[PDB]
């Protein structure tokens, strides 16, 4: 992997069906009419697994790479479907900007919502908004009401709704003019400068962020699995610091105890790097641990820079019925879900002696203990979910334990 722009990690959200995949093999194919070095991803290779082919929807997070002329880009395309929310956080929490799809014929529906609210507890700075499926909608007055609706459902989860690009286009008819005509460049057609209005729309408006690579080294797990040939692969987006081949690492959180090992390899696109940095998206191989020995939600860490904790004070607020919540209060011993970065985990709500009842809608403090020790921080945001549905939106404000 040799590097010569800036890095960005991207990726693409909203509700079920409403073509972010689509988009996503759109973007790959449309940027290497330009840069040849972009490798072309097609529906089918993007949505690839048995499981997904079987059920017709996106299930697994991918990961596809893709560069403009300024930047570098890895895109992250993540599900709509209401049961795999789980995963759309953990693609959402390796995002510096994500582009929000919002089908034209549907208008916003409830994941539109739930997945904005969610880029949010993540830490998702940037939204653009893809309008798709224009190519169905002839009346204006709706695509002007679509967009209407987008910019203040953003306006709702404090994004600058008002400002965000909202580009118009169709992903599908991009994407079959690029397999009618690969070297398709820009201006030749109508949808395909639609992608690349897109394309600009990311290159200019989600900026590149500030990454610290002299802080300790932290890249939150968001998946493992087994390279035959080489081992174990924890992959993931560097928070912070530095890796190389050679560091002892920490593997923190989830796990009664920490435990050590030896990086022997890191790829970025499956391009072997030297170094990885803080930004990149990379596979960690990692010696002496099974598949079965490091999980999605734990971090690996410069050794001992880290401690877990399982006990913490939070500012929480739980949603209103009308944004997918509750219909009805909890009271302690609430064993909800917590979704911080990549890491999901049972905890027990415990409120205040005073506090016997939290309503929908209430802003409220209480301390939270979870079933496994985590990587917390003050000020992280995290979310609450349980039942299939998302409940709250919170905050750590004071680490007890
Ligand atoms: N007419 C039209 N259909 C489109 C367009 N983009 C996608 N579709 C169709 O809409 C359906 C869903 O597209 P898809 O990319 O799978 O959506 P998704 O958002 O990735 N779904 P999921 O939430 O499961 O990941 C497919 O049947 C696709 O062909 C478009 O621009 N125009
Ligand atoms: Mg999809
Ligand atoms: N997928």
């Amino acid at each position: 992997f040799v590097r010569t722009k800036p890095h960005v990690n991207v990726g693409t959200i909203g509700h079920v069906d409403h073509g972010k995949t689509t988009l996503t093999a759109a973007l790959t194919y449309v940027a290497a009419a330009e840069n040849p070095n972009v490798e072309v991803k097609d529906y089918g290779d993007i949505d690839k697994a048995p499981e997904e082919r079987a059920r017709g929807i996106t299930i697994n997070t991918a990961h596809v790479e893709y560069e403009t002329a300024k930047r570098h880009y890895s895109h992250v395309d993540c599900p709509g479907h209401a049961d795999y929310i789980k995963n759309m956080i953990t693609g959402a929490a390796q995002m510096d900007g994500a582009i929000l799809v919002v089908s034209a014929a549907d208008g916003p529906m409830p994941q539109t919502r739930e997945h904005i609210l969610l880029a949010r507890q993540v830490g998702v700075p940037y939204i653009v908004v893809f309008m798709n499926k224009v190519d169905m909608v002839d009346d204006p007055e709706l695509l002007d009401l679509v967009e209407m609706e987008v910019r203040d459902l953003l306006n709702q989860y404090e994004f600058p709704g008002d400002e965000v690009p909202v580009i118009r286009g169709s992903a599908l008819l991009a994407l079959e003019q690029m397999h009618r005509n690969p070297k398709t460049r820009r201006g030749e057609n109508e949808w395909v400068d639609k992608i690349w209005e897109l394309l600009d729309a990311i290159d200019e408006y989600i900026p590149t962020p500030v990454r610290d690579v002299d802080k300790p080294f932290l890249m939150p797990v968001e998946d493992v699995f087994t390279i035959t040939g080489r081992g174990t692969v924890a992959t993931g987006r560097i928070e912070r610091g530095k890796v190389k081949v050679g560091d002892e690492v920490e593997i923190v959180g989830l796990a009664p105890e920490t435990r050590k090992t030896v990086v022997t390899g890191v790829e970025m696109h499956r391009k072997t790097l030297q170094e990885g940095i803080a930004g990149d998206n990379v596979g960690v191989l990692l010696r002496g641990v099974s598949r079965e020995e490091v999980e999605r939600g734990q971090v690996l860490a410069k050794p001992g820079s880290i401690t877990p904790h399982t006990k913490f004070e939070a500012s929480v607020y739980v949603l209103k019925k009308e944004e997918g919540g509750r219909h009805t209060g909890f009271f302690s011993g609430y064993r909800p879900q917590f979704y911080f970065r990549t890491t999901d985990v049972t905890g027990v709500v415990q409120l205040p002696p005073g506090v016997e009842m939290v309503m929908p809608g209430d802003n409220v403090t209480f301390t939270v203990e979870l079933i496994k020790p985590v990587a917390l921080e003050e000020g992280l945001r995290f979310a609450i979910r349980e039942g299939g549905r998302t409940v709250g939106a919170g905050v750590v404000t004071k680490i007890l334990e």
